[PDB]
DNA sequence: TGCACAGGATGTATATATCTGACACGTGCCTGGAGACTAGGGAGTAATCCCCTTGGCGGTTAAAACGCGGGGGACAGCGCGTACGTGCGTTTAAGCGGTGCTA
């Protein structure tokens, strides 16, 4: 929230995929404009 | 005249008996149990060294799964033609028991 007020663009790095999914649910619940890239993202999708 | 029955004739289901198979009881011999000797294979013991999961984990991939189109494979109907089913008359040789040999 503070960072958005400042207009910053923040990265979150985590070791666990399941928490990545939890983060998806969290960000959707707040509706932050977010994107995901992980060990399963398609290569072309990774580039784009 | 034709019927009733007195006197007599083949037959036969009923009844009494003779003509064939199988099981139990008697001999008697190659035995089965038993006694003792036997040892070396089995079983008890002890490493020992090697192969089998740890355990879930992400980042990947190859195979599995799921969805769809469609077109042709399966298949229920059925026209019809015949070649197996049922039923003769007729023949063969398969079955029966018998006699004599033998390998």
């Amino acid at each position: 929230q503070q960072l958005k007020d400042n207009g910053h663009r923040a990265l979150i790095f985590t070791q666990m995929t399941k928490v990545l999914d939890v983060l998806e649910q969290f960000l959707n619940y707040h509706g932050y404009l977010y994107m995901r890239l992980d060990g399963a993202t398609k290569i072309e999708d990774r580039q784009i």
